[PDB]
C-alpha cells in the first residue's frame, strides 16, 4: 500500500472526461483538465497532455501516466514550498503519503494555507492535527475522504485505506 494505491482508492479510475466533486472536466485518476465551463476548451487540454487526438477518451496506460506525472508534481510542488517542505521532511513515509494526497487533490497553495495544521503536524501533535485539519472546507466538502486522510495522519497505518 502506498501513494499511487492510496491515491487509486481516493480518486478512481474514468477513462472518458467527467467532472470532479467541484464540477470542473477532469479525466483518468482525478487529472484535472481545465475549471473552464467549455467541454471543448477540456479537450483541447486532454489532446494536449496525451500528444494526440483523443475526442475525451483516453486508455488506462494513458491514465496511469498522468497520473505518474501528477504523483510527482504533487511532490514537487510540496518540495518547492517553504512552508510544506519542512512538514514533509518531518514526517514518516506514511503520513508524507496523506500529505503528497492532500497536495494531489488542492494543490500546493491549497495545502500550504493549512499553517496550525502543518505546525501540529511538524510537532507530532497527532490528535490535534486531526482536529485542527478537520476545520477546513476540505473536510466539509468531502469528508469521507479528508477522514481517511485524516486517519492516516493520525495513526501514521494505512488502516483507513483497508
Ligand atoms: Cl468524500
Ligand atoms: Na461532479
Amino acid at each position: 500500500m502506498n501513494i499511487f494505491e492510496m491515491l487509486r482508492i481516493d480518486e478512481g479510475l474514468r477513462l472518458k472526461i467527467y467532472k470532479d466533486t467541484e464540477g470542473y472536466y477532469t479525466i483518468g485518476i482525478g487529472h484535472l483538465l481545465t475549471k473552464s465551463p467549455s467541454l471543448n476548451a477540456a479537450k483541447c487540454e486532454l489532446d494536449k497532455a496525451i500528444g494526440r487526438n483523443t475526442n475525451g477518451v483516453i486508455t488506462k496506460d494513458e491514465a496511469e501516466k498522468l497520473f505518474c506525472q501528477d504523483v510527482d508534481a504533487a511532490v514537487r510542488g510540496i518540495l518547492r514550498n517553504a512552508k510544506l517542505k519542512p512538514v514533509y521532511d518531518s514526517l514518516d513515509c506514511v503520513r508524507r503519503a496523506a500529505l503528497i494526497n492532500m497536495v494531489f487533490q488542492m494543490g500546493e497553495t491549497g495545502v500550504a494555507g493549512f499553517c496550525n495544521s502543518l505546525r501540529m503536524l511538524q510537532q507530532k501533535r497527532w490528535d490535534e492535527a486531526a482536529v485542527n485539519l478537520a476545520k477546513s472546507r476540505w473536510y466539509n466538502q468531502t469528508p469521507n475522504r479528508a477522514k481517511r486522510v485524516i486517519t492516516t495522519f493520525r495513526t501514521g497505518t494505512w488502516d483507513a485505506y483497508k
